[PDB]
DNA sequence: AAATTGCCGAAGACG
DNA sequence: CGTCTTCGGCAATT
């Protein structure tokens, strides 16, 4: 039954090919423009992130996330209040994005958006436009007709090679699952900041940046087993990724018909299952034969997070994604009832 | 330093 | 299942 649903959610190679060919052409062209002399962004490198590249995109290859990352050496961080996630950036070029001593996310991003705008109107062979700007959002979204509709979020990110901000010190609790060498290695990789503004201190503090761990999350998806051979050709398949797909599908459907579930996103589901993977590390607990019950354990845990109004950011424990701020209580109760109904009625929404 | 290429894992297709 | 193919990611290469 859930196996029936997964077959339906499974992407088609023909769709993958047509979408990727077009996506790749457009991004390569944008990345190249960014390298032109006397651009502030002359060092950016591409990093493919998110659902599609983690092989957990469902239904159709119609949304792509791409990070353009800029190495900005010698940066001082000041935590914005007590969030753990949001920061103000100072320096120890790009000398016109300033606001006193503060590197403005808004200025750096607006200029980033402007250059993408000009390049896109130069594109004649492909139907592509730039989506209306979303306040506080860090992405410049391309809208593509191939003729099928595809979205590409291009995300400017500052790369810093120093050790991670202390708010992350108790995060990434993978010691009993992926282990201590993996955790230590992952934390010597750089950290990233994206120009997503903090909505606190009404409304958006235009200078604020947000921590991003898209790279770390990507590695974990591709190295998710307690055993090194999990999902390899000389190893055993697990159902970790397929549980994630089923939970994303559920939310995605619920969001489709209830506007009151805006402000929930797939990241909430992704965060909830990373916690689950930590709680249940053994690969044997994620055997394909036990798919139904793993999904049920995920659901019960997600409800428990919903009911207690707490979902700890996997990398930043201080940061509650389900605080009273960010998401209203009633919105959580609403989602609790919908889930509880679909759970007790064999998931009719799956059709 | 910018493109080209070789390598192979993850996973879709198919029987 | 086993086998075949494509896409993505890496970095040596010139
Ligand atoms: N609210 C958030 N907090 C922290 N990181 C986020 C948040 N939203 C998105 N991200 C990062 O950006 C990436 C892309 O976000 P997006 O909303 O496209 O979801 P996704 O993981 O690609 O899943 P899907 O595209 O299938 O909804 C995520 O994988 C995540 O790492
Ligand atoms: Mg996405
Ligand atoms: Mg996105
Ligand atoms: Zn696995």
């Amino acid at each position: 039954k859930l196996k029936k649903v997964l077959d339906k959610l499974r992407l088609k190679r023909k769709d993958i090919s047509e979408a990727a060919e077009t996506v790749n052409k457009v991004v390569e062209r944008l990345l190249r423009r960014m390298q032109k002399r006397e651009s502030e962004f002359k060092g950016v490198e591409q990093l493919n992130t998110g659902s599609y590249y983690e092989h957990v995109k469902i239904s159709a290859p119609n949304e792509f996330d791409v990070m353009f990352k800029l190495e900005v050496p010698r940066i001082e961080l000041q935590e914005y209040y007590e969030t753990g996630a949001f920061y103000l950036v100072k320096f120890k070029p790009l000398s016109h994005f300033l606001e006193g001593e503060v590197l403005s996310a808004t200025k750096m991003l607006s200029k980033f958006r402007k250059i993408i705008k000009e390049e896109v109107k130069e594109i004649k062979d492909i139907d592509v436009s730039v989506e209306k700007e979303k306040p506080g959002s860090p992405a410049v979204t391309l809208l593509i007709r191939n003729p099928e509709e595809i979205s590409v979020d291009i995300i400017l990110a500052l790369e810093s090679k120093g050790s991670w901000p202390i708010s992350t010190k108790e995060g990434l609790p993978i010691q009993g699952w992926l282990g201590t060498k993996v955790r230590t290695n992952l934390r010597r990789e750089p950290f990233y900041l994206v120009p997503k503004n903090a909505k606190d201190g009404n409304s958006f503090q235009g200078e604020t940046w947000r921590l991003s761990f898209s790279h770390t999350e990507k590695y974990i998806l591709n190295n998710h087993g307690i055993e090194k051979t999990c999902c390899e050709s000389s190893g055993a398949k697990c159902c970790r990724k397929e549980c994630l797909k089923l939970m994303k599908y559920l939310l995605e459907q619920l969001k489709k018909e209830f506007q009151e579930l805006d402000a929930f996103c797939s990241y909430h589901v992704k965060t909830a299952i990373f916690h689950m993977w930590t709680q249940d590390p053994q690969d044997s607990q994620w055997d394909p034969r036990n798919l139904s019950s793993c999904f049920d354990k995920l659901l019960a845990f997600f409800l428990e997070c919903l009911r207690t109004e707490k979902l700890d950011h996997y990398f930043i424990p201080k940061f509650n994604l389900f605080s009273q701020e960010l998401i209203d209580r009633k919105s959580k109760e609403f989602l609790s009832k919908k889930i509880e109904y679909e759970r007790n009625n064999g998931f009719p929404i799956f059709d």
